[PDB]
């Protein structure tokens, strides 16, 4: 069950892979694979509380800009085997998967659809994500089926997902760089110094913390 005073649905944008991956002298996938693991730890700390919705936005539409993006993909599902095996968080993406390559998409999209019976938590992972994107698609969602702000919501590409209570961004960077608009609106907004790959249990606390003192 929930704990009154914690947050529903927690938002998490796993900012700072590359950044560490420069300063540790790794590749880009190593962080990736690092960051994953964190995820990990995150949805361990969250069921604690717990928390039973956090969605983390992994890969921006941005960020797009072939054969790094394939070994991204991989390090994630990989990194989210753990996790599956646990029976305890159902997976789901979200975001615009056919821009990405299409067998390490197919190896990310095996690992979530096998977490179908994944219970109580549910764990969205966004990737080739944009937030104007998901705004669009609502407009082309309605024009499909032939006008309230009800209406829109139904529409976006992220409708499954409520209202988000609390999102965490790390490495210091004070935006939102567009993760869901719609249901961020009215979200408690924490910036975590720490580059994602060193998310540690004190920024969780610290930003838990945050959000009750709130």
């Amino acid at each position: 069950g929930a704990h009154p005073g914690n947050p529903r649905h927690v938002g998490v944008i796993l900012d700072g892979n590359r950044r560490w991956a420069e300063g540790h002298g790794t590749t880009l996938e190593a962080a990736y694979a690092r960051g994953a693991a964190r995820v990990a730890d995150l949805v361990s700390w969250c069921e604690t509380e717990g928390i039973a919705v956090v969605t983390v936005w992994a890969l921006s539409r941005d960020n797009l800009r072939a054969a790094a993006v394939g070994r991204i993909l991989d390090a994630t599902a990989v990194g989210l085997a753990g996790i599956a095996a646990s029976g305890r968080w159902h997976i789901r993406l979200i975001g615009e998967t056919d821009l990405l390559p299409a067998a390490p998409a197919r190896r990310l999209r095996s690992v979530a659809d096998r977490t179908a019976t994944g219970s109580p938590g549910t764990l969205n992972v966004a990737v080739a994500y944009d937030g104007r994107a998901d705004i669009a698609g609502a407009v082309r969602g309605l024009l499909r089926s032939g006008v309230r702000e009800s209406d829109v919501e139904r529409y976006l590409s992220t409708a499954g997902l409520p209202d988000v209570d609390l999102v965490i961004r790390t490495s210091g960077e004070r935006r939102l760089s567009g993760f869901l608009p719609w249901q961020t609106a009215y979200a408690e907004l924490h910036f975590t110094a720490a580059l994602w790959p060193a998310f540690s249990f004190d920024d969780f606390t610290v930003a838990l913390r945050s959000y009750r003192a709130r």
